[PDB]
């Protein structure tokens, strides 16, 4: 792939609690980010976003080194946004 592009990552089994700024925090220090997106329903937030970098090679290095992490109480995934 063109390593140059943006990437946008699929984050989920998030807190329930956070909010865009949450992701951006911690998605952040990767690279510059394009856009941040947590999914809600009526009921409040479903537990997982969408966060765009700027370029691939900081959005894989997020993916590497925050999927499968522990972020109060809960493992995340981080993978590749699909349709």
């Amino acid at each position: 792939e063109n390593k140059s592009q943006p990437k946008r990552l699929h984050v989920s089994n998030i807190p329930f609690r956070f909010r865009d700024p949450d992701l951006r925090q911690m998605f952040g220090q990767f690279g510059k980010i394009l856009d941040v997106e947590i999914i809600f329903n009526e009921r409040g937030s479903k537990g997982f976003g969408f966060v765009t970098f700027e370029n691939s090679a900081d959005a894989d290095r997020a993916r590497e080194k925050l999927h499968g992490t522990v972020v109060e109480g809960r493992k995340i995934e981080v993978n590749n946004a699909t349709a």
